[PDB]
C-alpha cells in the first residue's frame, strides 16, 4: 500500500496528482449516472433497499472521500428526479495493511451516506455476490498481484537485468509484464463480474499508454521509472548498495493501452464497454515541480523500496534522484505526453446478454 | 464519548490480554447454537431467502481473537441449519466499533482461511450505522456495560450523587447508583431503538453483558465491582502521595453500569420492539481457576488505559497499575473465595413483526 498516517511525508498529503485525476473524472461520474445508470421502473436499484457502492483501492483519503462523495451526489440527484431517496452503503476496500485507522479517523463528520472498510486485495472477491451497485477503482490497477516472476529468473530470457521496470524496447520483458496484467485484470473482472448487479455500473481509472504510443519510456512514468533505476545504479556504482539488489528489484506494474484494456475485458465477456477515454490533468499547464514530483515518487515507492532495500536508502537515492529529474525539467515539462491517465466506464451485462 | 481497549498485539494489548471475555464467548456458543435451532426461522421464510446473503453484525467487536470466536459460531451454526434445508448462503460479517478502534489490528488478524465476507463499520452503537432491515443477526459481547457518557448528576458538586473520592459505585451511594441507572436506561434504549431498525422481522440478538448477579444488589460484590472498587482506592492512593491531585480523582468516574436481569427485561420491554426469546446466567469456566494477578492487572490496565490517560496524563499508568498490581495482591482471597462469578448475563433476542 502507499504511506500510511496523515504526515507530511503520507499518502493523505502527497496524493494530489491523483487528486486532480479524480476532479476532472467528476465529470465521468456524472456522465455515466445521467445517461447509464438505468434507474427509472428497475427493481435492481429499487430505492426502498441501500444503494451500494464499492471503492477498490480506496487507500486512506482525502481522494476516496471526494469520489464516494461525487457518486453519493449524482445518484441521489437522479433519484430525486424520480421522488425517491435511497440510503447509500460505501464500501472502502484496499489490502489489509492499510491504514484504515487513518481512513476512518478521516471519514467526513457531515457524511449521508453510511461507511464501511473492506480489507483484501481486489484481485480476490470481497464482496457477496449480487450486491454492488456501483463500483470505482482508480489509479490502482496498474498495480500488479506480483512481479512476474519470469522476469526474476537469471536464467530467464524474460530476466530484466541493469533495469526495475519495462521501456517497451525489452520484448521478452514487456510480455511478461503484460501476460501478468492479463491474468490479474481478468481476475479483477471476474470477481467484480460477480459482486456487481446487472445494470451495474463500474468506473475505473489507470495510469496507461497514449494511443498509438508503443514506448512506455515516453510518457512520464515511463521516465520517472527508469529515471528511478539509473539514480539506483549510482546508489550501485558508489557502492552504497550491490548491483544484484538492483537487478533483483521490479516494480509490479503495467500501463496498458486501451487496446489491452478492451481485449481483456472483451475476453471476460461480462461487461458492456458504455465510455473509454483520456483524462485531461488539470496540472497539465503547471510548470514541472521537480521536488513536488520526487516526494510523490517516494510516497508511492516508499514501503516497496524500503522493503527491498533497507529504509536506509531513501534519503541519499530520492536525493539522487531530484537531480535527475531537475536534468530532464525539459523532457518532464515539454516533451513527454501529458495525456496519459485512461477511463473505462462498463456496465454488468445481463444473464441473458452472454 | 470513545474509550476503546488497547491497541496493537502487544503482550499490553488487548488482543493479548481478553482471555476473561474468550471465556464468556466460549460458553455462549451453546447459547448461540441453541438460539439458532429452536429460533431463527429459516424455513420458507422470505426474509432469509439464501439468494440473498445472511449478513451478521458483531458491536463492540474490538480487535480480536475474541470476535472472530463468536462470528464464526454464529456462521457455522447458521450454516448448519441451512445445509438441513438443502440451501447455502454466503455470509457477510461487520465487525463494528468506535471510530478509534484499532481496526488495523483486527484486520490483519482476520482468520486467513474464512467462509464469510467481513467489513469493519466504524461508529458509536448507540447510533445507527447500517441501512434498515438488513442484519439477520446481531451480536454484542462485554460492550453494552459501555454507557455513552458519565452520568452529568453525578460530576455535579452541587447534587447529593456527586461521586467524591471514588471513580464508581458499590451499590451503597443510593444517589450515584440511580444516575448509573438512568444513565443506562437511555442508551441502551437507544441501542435498541438503532437495531431495531436494523435487524429484519424475525432476526436475532445475543447479547452478552457483565451484570448483578441473581439475588445480588451489591455490584461492590461483584468482580468488576471489586476491582472498580480498588482501582479508586488506588488513584486516591496516588493523591496521598502527591503524584495527582484531589479533584482529578474527583472528577473522575467509570461511564459503566452493570444491570441485572431486570433492569434489562425492564428497558427491552419498554422499547417494545423485541422479544425476549432467553435470559439467564453463563457459566463461566474461568471459575475454578485461582485468582491470577498480574494477569487481572494487565487486563483492567487493557481496558482502561484510554480513558485513564485522557482524564490523567499518561504519566500515571506505570505508577497506578504498581499500586493497583499490590492492591490485587492483598486482595486475593476475596476475588478467589468471596466474590459471586456469576455476573455473566446473556439475552436472545428477536425482532417483532408489526
Ligand atoms: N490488489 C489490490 N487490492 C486492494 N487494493 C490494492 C490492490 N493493489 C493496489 N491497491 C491499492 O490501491 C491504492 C493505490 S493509490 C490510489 C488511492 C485512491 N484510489 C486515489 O485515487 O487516490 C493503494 O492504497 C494500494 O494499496
Ligand atoms: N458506543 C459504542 N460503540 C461501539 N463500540 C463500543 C461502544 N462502547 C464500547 N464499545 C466497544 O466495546 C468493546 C468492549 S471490549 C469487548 C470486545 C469483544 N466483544 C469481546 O468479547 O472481547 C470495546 O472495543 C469498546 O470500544
Amino acid at each position: 500500500p502507499m504511506k500510511g498516517g496523515d504526515d507530511s511525508h503520507s499518502y493523505s498529503q502527497n496524493s494530489c496528482y491523483q487528486k486532480g485525476v479524480i476532479d476532472a473524472a467528476k465529470a465521468v461520474i456524472v456522465e455515466a449516472v445521467n445517461e447509464k445508470l438505468d434507474l427509472e421502473n428497475n427493481p435492481i436499484f429499487d430505492p426502498i433497499k441501500p444503494f451500494r457502492i464499492a471503492d477498490f483501492g480506496c487507500s486512506t483519503g482525502p481522494n476516496t472521500f471526494h469520489a464516494m462523495q461525487n457518486i453519493v451526489e449524482s445518484v441521489e440527484t437522479k433519484y430525486k428526479s424520480l421522488q425517491k431517496t435511497p440510503e447509500f452503503h460505501v464500501f472502502f476496500n484496499d489490502h489489509v495493511n492499510n491504514d484504515f485507522n487513518v481512513l476512518f479517523r478521516s471519514l467526513p463528520p457531515n457524511r449521508e451516506f453510511f461507511a464501511a472498510g473492506v480489507p483484501g486485495s481486489f484481485y480476490t472477491r470481497v464482496f457477496p455476490k449480487n450486491s454492488i451497485h456501483f463500483a470505482h477503482c482508480s489509479y490502482a490497477l496498474h498495480w500488479l498481484s506480483k512481479v512476474p516472476k519470469e522476469i526474476q529468473d537469471k536464467n530467464s530470457l524474460a530476466y530484466n537485468k541493469g533495469r526495475i521496470h519495462y521501456t517497451g524496447t525489452e520484448k521478452h520483458v514487456v510480455k511478461a509484464y503484460f501476460g501478468q496484467f492479463q491474468r490479474d485484470f481478468e481476475g479483477f473482472l471476474k470477481a467484480r463480474a460477480q459482486e456487481i448487479v446487472v445494470g451495474g455500473l463500474m468506473v475505473i481509472q489507470i495510469p496507461g499508454l497514449p494511443s498509438g504510443e508503443v514506448l512506455f519510456s515516453r510518457t512520464g512514468a515511463g521516465l520517472l521509472h527508469f529515471l528511478l533505476g539509473t539514480s539506483l545504479m549510482e546508489l550501485v556504482n558508489k557502492g552504497i548498495i550491490n548491483e544484484e539488489s538492483v537487478d533483483s528489484f521490479n516494480l509490479p506494474q503495467y500501463h496498458p493501452s486501451v487496446e489491452d484494456l478492451e481485449m481483456v475485458i472483451e475476453m471476460n465477456d461480462c461487461f458492456t464497454i458504455e465510455r473509454v477515454g483520456t483524462l485531461p490533468h488539470p496540472m497539465k499547464n503547471l510548470p514541472f515541480d521537480v521536488q513536488r514530483t520526487s516526494l510523490q515518487v517516494r510516497a508511492i515507492m516508499e514501503c516497496i523500496l524500503t522493503e527491498h532495500f533497507g529504509e536506509n536508502i531513501l534519503d541519499p537515492l530520492f536525493e539522487i534522484y531530484t537531480k535527475n529529474l531537475q536534468e530532464n525539467f525539459h523532457v518532464f515539462d515539454k516533451e513527454i505526453r501529458k495525456d496519459a491517465d485512461l477511463y473505462l466506464v462498463l456496465k454488468r451485462k445481463g444473464n441473458l446478454e452472454h
